[PDB]
């Protein structure tokens, strides 16, 4: 419904809400209070600062999932919607032209009634989203949108300058109030800005170094909750490839373009490498 919708972009506002707001409690107040050269010059760091933290939320907030190529899609009618085992075995000779390796608990081909979807390994059917996502991470209420193939390096980006950004508000203001209290110059107010900023940080902390290590071991969250289930069972390392692979999957090969968010992760969402034929040729 609308009221639906209006209240999932809440988060959304709340977190532009404080960035805003500290935006102005900085660049006003706090620079002018603590040279002119070095007036500018953190000025405009700051800027930068601000600048990839707006680039990098946006991005991950407004670019849509990637979503199961027509190979992977049954084009059936509503008539043909219909016995269950027919099905299964259907499915099974479709998937012997097709890279999927993971299946169900079951051992049963994984599929999407809604979307009609053989799922690729990685990919799980979001609900809030309606739609299969292809490597879904999570969804996330925060960018109100999916985390996963498409958008993760833009998200782990955007957790990046989220901290560098926390850490220099949060600098700022206690610096700020050093000189206060040192009777170098107050606005106590802006004392609960630090409170914000500090938390935020400590929580980045643990968010930051969790995918960290999902990232580190080419792990999903799904996957990190739930080990996806091979021929031989479940396996928790099926695509771990090397922390140095693991890592240029998402990122890419070209150094110039790993802190930006321009669109540069490898392979196509569908297979991704497997462990077990990391070294053959
Ligand atoms: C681009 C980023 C990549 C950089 C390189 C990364 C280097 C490598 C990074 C990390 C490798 C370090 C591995 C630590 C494991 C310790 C042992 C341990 O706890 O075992 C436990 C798992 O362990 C965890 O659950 C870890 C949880 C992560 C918490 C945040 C710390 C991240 C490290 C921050 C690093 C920041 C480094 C600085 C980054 C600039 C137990 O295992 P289990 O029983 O199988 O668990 C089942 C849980 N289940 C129930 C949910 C299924
Ligand atoms: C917790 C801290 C509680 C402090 C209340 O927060 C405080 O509110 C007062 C009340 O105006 C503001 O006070 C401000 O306006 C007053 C006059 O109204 C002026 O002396 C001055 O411009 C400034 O001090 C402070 O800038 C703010 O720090
Ligand atoms: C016992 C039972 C058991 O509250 C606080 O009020 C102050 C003062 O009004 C506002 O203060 C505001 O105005 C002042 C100007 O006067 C500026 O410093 C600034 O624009 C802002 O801080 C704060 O924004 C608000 O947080
Ligand atoms: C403060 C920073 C906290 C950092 C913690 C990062 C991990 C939390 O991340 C979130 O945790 C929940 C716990 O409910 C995970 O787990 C949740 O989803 C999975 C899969 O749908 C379920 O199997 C599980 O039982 C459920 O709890 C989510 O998949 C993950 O998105
Ligand atoms: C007052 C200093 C700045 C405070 C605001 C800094 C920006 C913090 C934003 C953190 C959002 C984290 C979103 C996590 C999403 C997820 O894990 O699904
Ligand atoms: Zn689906
Ligand atoms: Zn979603």
């Amino acid at each position: 419904r609308c009221c639906q919708r209006i209240f999932s972009w809440i988060p959304v506002i709340i977190i532009s809400s404080v960035v805003l707001w500290s935006y102005y409690a900085y660049v006003f107040e706090l620079c002018f209070v603590t040279n002119n050269l070095e007036r500018v010059t953190y000025l405009l760091i700051f800027h930068v600062c601000f600048i990839m933290f707006c680039w990098t939320y946006w991005k991950a907030i407004f670019t849509p999932p990637s979503t199961p190529t027509k190979k992977f899609h049954l084009s059936y009618t509503d008539k043909e919607r219909y016995r269950p085992e027919v099905q299964k075995q259907i499915l099974v000779d479709i998937a012997k032209k097709l890279p999927i390796f993971t299946r169900a608990q079951s051992g049963a081909i994984r599929f999407c009634d809604r979307c009609q979807v053989i799922k690729p390994d990685r990919c799980h059917h979001c609900s809030v989203c309606e739609t299969c996502v292809l490597k879904m991470d999570h969804h996330s209420p925060w960018v109100n949108n999916c985390v996963g193939f498409s958008n993760y390096k833009f998200f782990l980006l955007f957790l990046s300058y989220s901290m560098i950004y926390c850490v220099f508000i949060a600098s700022t203001v206690f610096q700020y109030f050093l000189k206060f209290w040192v009777g170098d110059l107050a606005k106590f107010h802006v004392l609960f800005l630090l409170f914000v900023a500090l938390m935020f940080f400590v929580s980045l902390m643990f968010l930051f170094g969790y995918h960290c290590w999902l990232v580190a071991k080419n792990r999903s969250t799904l996957e990190a909750f739930s080990p996806p289930v091979f021929q031989n069972g479940p396996d928790r390392n099926g695509f771990n490839v090397g922390l140095s692979k693991n890592l240029r999957q998402v990122f890419g090969e070209h150094k110039k373009l790993w802190f930006i968010p321009v669109f540069t992760s490898q392979g196509d969402g569908h297979y991704f490498p497997l462990r077990t034929l990391r070294e053959s040729e």
